[PDB]
């Protein structure tokens, strides 16, 4: 039901579209720290959650849209152990391995660096959704081209390079 | 010089440096829609001393210079001229570029770029089209030793490349 959701709406007509562009909901949601919504994390919630190739969603599919930042908002705060909004090293140790990875320490300090702007060693949220489902799938199709049962695939300069991207 | 004219020609306000979403409205890739607002943005961040986002005439000069060169090159390649780009006129782009690549990941590479399904790389898509292209050649040409290309990349050891 659209009207359960038909204020929502409201707030995403500064040029009356209708339809929601990349920034039609960016002012829908914080990051948690003040700072506007990534849009590199935002087209990853529309052209994933729309059929249609041209990145704008609908009642079909934004009972959802929204829901997986629902989804998404449970497990981050269910291991915020300060509370304070942000994980880190010791806080991914537990989260990572809740999604069942058998990583290793130095492993839990090379991934927050990408996504740690202010430096202070954590994550925001904004850092999470994307990035967190990009790595959600670097066990996936690190699968479907070798499963030696130790991590080792390869092929050569060819359209192996073609792979890469 | 002359680019003392054609500096605020764009610049609306007197202000001196020339806009990101403000330069989307002088380059024009014959959609005539707009020009990629990322391909916008890979311009003015590229050639950017500072934050700033942005380029004033003592920034700029070069920029002007860095666009003419990439029409230079739709010009030759675009054979048939048509304004846009075609697979059979992507392809020797992409080679002429160096790129071995064969005919699939073509197909592949323009259903990630060509902005309109026609399957014709527009102006603004083929810079696009080929800054991240250049960007994942890059690194991995740095990383695999004897130039085969093949690398044996593990679990944890590999994760950390794609990031
Ligand atoms: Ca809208
Ligand atoms: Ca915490
Ligand atoms: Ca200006
Ligand atoms: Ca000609
Ligand atoms: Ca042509
Ligand atoms: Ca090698």
């Amino acid at each position: 039901d659209q009207s359960f959701l038909w204020n929502v709406f409201q707030r995403v007509d500064k040029d009356r579209s209708g339809v929601i562009s990349d920034t039609e909901l960016q002012q829908a949601l914080s990051n948690g720290t003040w700072t506007p919504f990534n849009p590199v994390t935002v087209r990853s919630i529309i052209s994933m959650f729309d059929r249609e190739n041209k990145a704008g969603v609908n009642f079909s599919e934004f009972t959802g849209v929204w829901k997986y930042i629902t989804d998404w908002q449970n497990v981050f705060r269910t291991y915020d152990r300060d509370n304070s909004g942000m994980i880190d090293k010791n806080e991914l140790k537990q989260a990572l391995s809740g999604f069942g990875y058998r990583l290793s320490d130095q492993f839990h300090d090379i991934l927050i660096r990408k996504f740690d702007r202010q430096g202070r060693g954590q994550i925001a949220f904004d850092d999470f959704i994307q990035g967190c489902i990009v790595l959600q799938r670097l066990t996936d199709i690190f699968r479907r081209y070798d499963t030696d049962q130790d991590g080792w695939i390869q092929v050569s300069y060819e359209q192996y390079l073609s792979m890469v991207f």
